């Protein structure tokens, strides 16, 4: 830790890059880097990268 804020993803996504995460709706994301432009940091599953903030809802 310190394990900071905890999001759940609302839907699928599928990453288009070595950039990007892929995870299923319902999973967890440890939210990590918040930057503007709608796409933040986080990890989940063992591995850091980036997804759509307007996929995930906090929990």
């Amino acid at each position: 830790g310190p394990l900071g804020s905890v999001v759940r993803a609302k839907f699928n996504f599928q990453q288009t890059n070595e950039d990007e995460l892929s995870f299923s709706k319902g999973d967890v994301i440890h939210v990590t880097r918040v930057e503007e432009g709608g796409w933040w940091e986080g990890t989940h599953n063992g591995r850091t990268g980036w997804f759509p903030s307007n996929y995930v809802r906090e929990i």
